[PDB]
């Protein structure tokens, strides 16, 4: 038996629970994973009637730590967590998974240009993409959190032609949640009265917090928040500096709240979207009606029936102020894309990307 | 009392958490906010207490909470003053405590922390709800809880708890493993005594899928010598792998501890918790906090379990732990109102 860990080796499916769902998690020994795995195990993410299996992918260097995590899960006695496995080979960890939470990625190293980060992490996702294509479920949902998200996702799906491109996601939910918080604060209202908050573009400094389509208590934010300057200059920067402001305050990563956002991101795919609302997710653009370039992964407004899939939200309004920001982010993504042409199999690479675009 | 966007279904319940900027809290607070602890129909309010030395860390967590958008979390506030943070609180999760300093004798820790809970005990008495449930995690737990309730006379000595649930959960896991059964088939597991190397994992009363453990696990050599030790050294086995504290799992145990108080205990089962022992039926010393088996109707309180058998193997261990507790108690008499203090406590007993 080499597919189970400790006490989890003793289970098997006990045929009102739904069939076991398999979830792979890269960067499994990381800080975000340390907060996320327990939320999943408790059933808060997929619901109380959904038992699950956790396939944790780590590395040779962090395998020890990976064992520590599995042991803490053993001591948590979560009744919905029926299976746990750990490993360093994605062709193994990924077999039969229905979800792939790809958090693993090399941090932006000292004096490491944007291009090198695109190539180093791109290679990692190109391989994980092949692993998923060979051993994972043909309908696996792949949620990318490892930076740079959008382009890593493009690379991943391009290396998994047998998996619908539509199934790949670059998470912008944390930034959506922060934008909504900032909006709520500004309008002096609680965050449960804010909706239709969209983050367009790639997960970087060019991301677009869209206030035009947002609502506060059912009304367009523009009629509630009159301060146009804040909306067009302060809002975005406030969102953009939140992660960085939490670095000096907290001292380190804001793991807890990003794990919360990853959970929300998943729930948005497995629960029907409340009428009129939507959620943000970096997704394959081919076919989009927003006039955005095709063949890339761009965060856009989406809603879901709760079947694990989604559709782009059409009841969206667009003005030049939004359009321009959307095309600017689009351009950065087209530049990133060409820069990884080798990994996508597009042909030959050409890199000319901005250096200070990494969201703090 | 509000923070950030928070400056703007059953009756709201207020929760106070000390050591709020600590690693355990960093996991626990979000479990509480999401509603996995008190349920999806229980809106809550978090009162976060931390040390001034960690106020910035406190802000960070509060900020992460605003960014989490938990709809059940209606209020959040932070501060460094117990008389402030504890006002109207229904629950007080006391995780805050000074770690065993460099070359610090067990007696020093007792005084330093005991002095902290004595003061928090007074703050609770003065401003917290009169029926506030107090769960202690700051070590020493038992002795800190005892000191806390002695300093809060207007609050039922009944409501004070020293958490051992983590050790019970670990015990249940080790029993499930050894018996080749899943951990959800193990029950009636009790951790007796003090939260320390003197704790007593009770296998005599332990059950596995409805039948006594001794009826499934035949390796007696194990039960009698290994079992208790594996549990006792689980925290150490985790620090060698993970690298640091096991915040995540203990946060889960704390959530469980609370749920055993607000959820009807399953028939015939019970949960471990260090509590006031005066009316105890097991013949264990009184006027102290000892971990015993309890059950509850899920109304916030509990009652001891009488459907427990004992033997000399078990009872002897329960006494050695009792001896340690009495020693700790005398050592902090100046904080309980027991007159003068006398310290003759063991050094290496820390889990
Ligand atoms: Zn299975
Ligand atoms: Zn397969
Ligand atoms: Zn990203
Ligand atoms: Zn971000
Ligand atoms: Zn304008
Ligand atoms: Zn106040
Ligand atoms: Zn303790
Ligand atoms: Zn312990
Ligand atoms: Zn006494």
């Amino acid at each position: 038996r080499k597919d189970c860990f400790g006490v989890f080796c003793t289970t098997y499916d006990l045929k009102s629970w739904k069939k076991l769902v398999n979830i792979a998690v890269s960067g499994a020994a990381g800080m975000i994973s340390n907060h996320l795995l327990f939320k999943l195990a408790s059933g808060e993410v997929f619901g109380q009637d959904q038992p699950i299996a956790l396939k944790l992918l780590g590395s040779e260097r962090s395998f020890q730590a990976l064992e520590g995590v599995a042991m803490e899960l053993e001591d948590s006695l979560y009744p919905l967590l029926r299976e746990v496995s750990i490993g360093i080979d994605p062709y193994e960890v990924f077999e039969d998974v229905d979800w792939a939470l790809l958090i693993g990625a090399k941090p932006r190293g000292p004096g490491m240009e944007r291009a090198a980060l695109l190539d180093i992490n791109g290679q990692i996702f190109a391989d994980q993409g092949k692993a998923l294509n060979a051993v994972a479920s043909k309908n696996v949902k792949v949620l990318v959190v490892g930076n740079p998200c959008n382009t890593n996702a493009l690379i991943c799906l391009k290396n998994a032609p047998d998996i619908p491109a539509k199934n790949f996601h670059a998470l912008t939910r944390l930034d959506e949640n922060r934008a909504k918080c900032q909006l709520a604060l500004k309008a002096g209202v609680f965050y449960d009265k804010v909706s239709n908050v969209t983050i367009w573009g790639n997960h970087s400094t060019t991301q677009v917090p869209d206030f035009l389509n947002a609502k506060i208590d059912g009304r367009p934010v523009k009629e509630v928040i009159k301060r146009t300057k804040w909306l067009e200059e302060e809002f975005t920067i406030t969102v953009q500096k939140r992660g960085g402001a939490l670095i000096q305050k907290w001292g380190r990563s804001s793991a807890a709240s990003t794990a919360v956002s990853i959970a929300d991101a998943i729930k948005s795919l497995v629960t029907p979207t409340p009428e009129g609302d939507w959620f943000s997710t970096g997704v394959y653009t081919t076919g989009n009606p927003y006039g955005i370039a095709e063949d890339i992964v761009f965060s856009m407004p989406c809603r879901s029936k709760g079947d694990g899939d989604y559709e782009l939200a059409t009841d969206v309004s667009n003005d030049d102020f939004l359009w321009e920001r959307i095309k600017k982010s689009e351009a950065e993504l087209l530049a990133e894309k060409k820069c990884v042409a080798h990994l996508t199999g597009e042909g030959n690479a050409y890199c000319d990307v901005p250096e200070d675009t990494m969201l703090p």
